[PDB]
Parts: structure tokens; C-alpha cells; sequence
């Protein structure tokens, strides 16, 4: 099979992890390394359990020689260093383990500059930069503040590469479902759209892993990494995406600018209803607009004319009105703004959806395939959003704004009220 692999298995055997009780051998699959069922496994069947003696979370780093120095360090930062450190030591308890870990994945955090050009104009590109940058800073402060001072615990130099390496390992191997644990045995389980549950972790401490699906002898055992992540998210966290167009999403960012003459009043209204000065609305393909998006858009484009709704008089129904619409000038404004943002964003890509779809029709490199699928999806969402507001511009007169809703109770045609009045 593989050097460190055929050995890594041996390692677990003595640690009382892998026995003739566990029906699942590690194998080389299209997704790298994975768990192949050694024999017909059933639903919920615990495939393998690992002794907490083998975890690699904050609790294990706090108990090692670097447990002190990393005392005030944040959760991940502690594990980053720990992982790096153990990778160096030739007598580490995870010796056969690290010889198994992939030096890299297809996460965009590793993409070359050319590779990154394939995501030009994409939201994913932005996000990946930000993340790469941040991690960098936090990793440089660790060197200058922990790695270098304690030249006794960290003998070897630590490069950025090693950092991103450890980070990636975290982002693609941590089970934050119990918040940042790692399990050398159940670390080799891959993701599959076949699984639609999203609950496999367990603990009897101990880490118990159970296959949410009945696998036959020879086949691979999978799990659902996260039913709620977008493709842009699966792309960064792990190095893969799904064909499922329902994973395509595009998040819009809304904010009440401080230069807005009604900033103070608008922010009070927003906060009073669960929204901050800045708000993110995730828009998924074929899914309906998120609640709050429209009323927040209306608040943003409020304007002098409708500013009267910001008065103490409505501080109890203003949001209800925002949900029902303010006025035609208000609706037209936000539509205009949204459509313009969509068209502007659409122009930022270097390929058309037609080209992307044709590309997908041939054989693509894993990272090329990700960029293509990611950018095609984003264009679909942007165009769906644009489609939605284009319709809105047309039905701009079918909505019953504030004024009209206010006059829907005039009772013009009532009684000859004067008769009653002239009776006293
Ligand atoms: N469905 C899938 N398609 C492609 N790669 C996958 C995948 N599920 C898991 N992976 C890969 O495996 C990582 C999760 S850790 C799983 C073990 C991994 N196969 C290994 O050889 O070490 C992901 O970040 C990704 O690079
Ligand atoms: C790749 N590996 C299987 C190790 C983890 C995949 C992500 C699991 C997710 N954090 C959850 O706990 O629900």
C-alpha cells in the first residue's frame, strides 16, 4: 500500500485502537486516503473508536512540554504549534501519523498565483486572501512571541509554509462537533453527498465513529461534512466542491453608512430588530431571499421623504412597514442599487457561463475544476438575484406602499354622520 501507511496501521494496533474488532482498513482512494470497509458494515455501526490518549486538541497541548508557553494562546494557535512541533520530533507519539498527513490539499490557501487567477472577480478569491493574510499575521506573532523566545522547545526554524500547513490541517481535519479536536484514526474519513444526516461523532474519554450508511465489503465509508456550507466554503475549508447547484451561494453585504444623515435613527431601528451597522445576507441558488434582506435594503435607501417613519411614533411597527414596503421611490432605488451591483460584479469575471460549462465538459485539474465550478455558480446566483429585482422593477406598481396602506380604512362611504351629530 504505502510506507507510512502500512506502518501507521501498525502504530494504532499497539495503542489498542485497531483490532480484529474494527472492520475498516485504510486505502488509497480518488480523494486521497480513505476508509474502506473490511466487511459489510451496517447503518450506525461504530466503525472504529480512538483512545483520547491520541487526541491532539488544546487539552493535549496544555499537558505537553509546551503546555505552559501556550497558556494564554487562543485554541487553534496552541494546536498549530503543537502539530508543527510533533512533526519535527523523531520520537513523537504520532510518528507514523505525520508520515501519513498530506503536505497539501486543494484548499485555495495553497493555490499558486496562476491558479488563483482562475477565480478572478469571484467572492471566493476575496475570502481566501483575507484568510491567508490574517493567519499570516497571527502566525508571525507566534514565532516572535513563542517559537523564538523558547528556542529550547522549538529547535528547528518554522516557515510560513509550515504554518499554513498546520492551519490547513486544522480546517480540513478538525471535528468541531461535540470544538477543535483531531483524531488520527477517524481523520481518514472522506465526504460524500450520498450521506444526508450530518451526525457521526460520538464519545464513550474516547472518540467513536459510526458509518451513517450501510457499506458493502470493499467499498468506502463516508460522512457528510456539512449540509449547510456553500461550495465557496467547501472550497476553502477542504479542497473540493459539489456539482449540486444548491451549494452555490453569494453573500451580500449591507450597512448603514455613517455619512447617512439619518444614521443614528436607522441604526437604532436595525439593532432594535437584530441587525448591526453591517450585516451579511447569504443568498443561495434557488433558495428564497433571506428574511431581513429587503427590509434592511429599504432602511438603507430610506431617504428624506420617508424619514418620518424613523420617529418615536413608529419605533414599534417601523420594521413591519419595512417588511411590507415604504414607497415606490424607495423600492425603485434599492432595485436600481442591487441590479447595478450585480451587473458590476458580473463584469469582473474573465469567462462567461457558456465557457465555464464547456470547460466542465472536458477533463479538468482538481483546482481548475474548483475555480470553474465556483465561478459558474457565482454567476448563476448573481444572475438569479438580478433576475429577481428586474421582475421587481416591473411590479413596481403592484406593491401597496405606506401611504396607500394608511388610507385603506378611510370609510368614506359610511353613514350620514351629521344626522346623529345634530341630535345633541
Ligand atoms: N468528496 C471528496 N472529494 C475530494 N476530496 C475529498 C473529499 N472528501 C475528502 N476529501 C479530501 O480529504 C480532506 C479531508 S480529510 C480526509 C482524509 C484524506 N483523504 C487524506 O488522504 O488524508 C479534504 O480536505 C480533501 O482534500
Ligand atoms: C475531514 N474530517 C472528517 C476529519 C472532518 C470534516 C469536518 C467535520 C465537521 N467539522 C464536523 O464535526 O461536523
Amino acid at each position: 500500500l504505502s510506507p507510512a501507511v502500512q506502518t501507521f496501521w501498525k502504530w494504532l494496533q499497539e495503542e489498542g485502537v485497531i483490532t480484529a474488532k474494527t472492520p475498516v482498513k485504510a486505502s488509497v482512494v480518488t480523494e486521497g486516503l480513505g476508509l474502506v470497509a473490511l466487511k459489510d458494515i451496517s447503518r450506525n455501526d461504530v466503525i472504529l473508536q480512538v483512545p483520547k490518549r491520541l487526541w491532539i486538541n488544546p487539552d493535549a497541548v496544555a499537558a505537553s512540554e509546551i503546555g505552559r508557553v501556550c497558556s494564554e494562546l487562543k485554541p487553534w494557535l496552541s494546536v498549530i504549534l503543537f502539530l508543527i512541533r510533533e512533526r519535527s520530533r523523531e520520537d513523537s507519539v504520532w510518528k507514523h501519523y505525520f508520515g501519513i498527513l498530506p503536505q497539501e490539499t486543494d484548499s485555495t490557501i495553497y493555490w499558486s498565483e496562476e491558479e488563483l487567477q482562475e477565480l478572478q472577480g469571484s467572492q471566493l478569491l476575496k475570502t481566501t486572501v483575507s484568510v491567508k493574510e490574517y493567519v499570516k499575521n497571527e502566525c508571525l506573532k507566534l514565532e516572535q512571541e513563542i517559537i523564538l523566545p523558547n528556542k529550547r522547545l522549538f529547535p528547528d526554524p518554522v516557515t510560513l509554509d509550515d504554518f499554513f500547513w498546520a492551519f490547513g490541517i486544522l480546517r480540513s481535519r478538525a471535528f468541531s462537533r461535540l470544538n477543535l479536536v483531531v483524531v488520527p484514526m477517524a481523520d481518514l474519513i472522506n465526504h460524500s453527498a450520498g450521506v444526508t444526516t450530518e451526525d457521526h461523532a460520538y464519545e464513550v474519554y474516547l472518540f467513536s465513529l459510526k458509518s451513517p450508511l450501510s457499506v458493502k465489503a470493499g467499498e468506502q465509508v463516508y460522512i457528510q461534512y456539512d449540509l449547510n456550507k456553500s461550495n465557496a466554503e467547501l472550497a476553502l475549508d477542504y479542497g473540493f466542491i459539489e456539482p449540486n447547484e444548491n451549494r452555490h451561494a453569494y453573500t451580500l453585504t449591507l450597512e448603514i453608512s455613517e455619512s447617512d444623515p439619518f444614521f443614528d435613527d436607522k441604526l437604532d431601528v436595525a439593532e432594535s430588530n437584530g441587525f448591526a451597522q453591517t450585516a451579511y445576507f447569504d443568498i443561495f441558488y434557488n433558495r428564497t431571499l433571506p428574511p431581513g434582506l429587503l427590509p434592511y435594503l429599504r432602511l438603507v435607501a430610506l431617504g428624506g421623504t420617508d424619514a418620518f417613519l424613523l420617529e418615536s411614533l413608529f419605533r414599534d411597527t417601523i420594521w413591519g412597514h419595512l417588511e411590507l414596503s415604504v414607497s415606490r421611490d424607495n423600492e425603485e432605488l434599492l432595485c436600481k442599487a442591487v441590479r447595478e451591483a450585480c451587473k458590476s460584479a458580473l463584469a469582473g469575471y474573465h469567462t462567461t457561463i457558456e465557457q465555464d460549462r464547456e470547460l466542465k465538459e472536458g477533463n479538468l485539474d482538481s483546482r481548475l475544476a474548483i475555480a470553474v465550478g465556483i465561478r459558474e455558480g457565482e454567476k448563476m446566483v448573481l444572475q438569479q438575484i438580478d433576475g429577481i429585482f428586474e421582475q421587481k422593477e416591473l411590479e413596481l406598481d403592484q406593491l401597496e406602499y405606506y401611504q396607500e396602506r394608511r388610507l385603506k380604512d378611510l370609510g368614506l362611504c359610511g353613514e350620514n354622520g351629521d344626522i346623529l351629530e345634530n341630535l345633541y
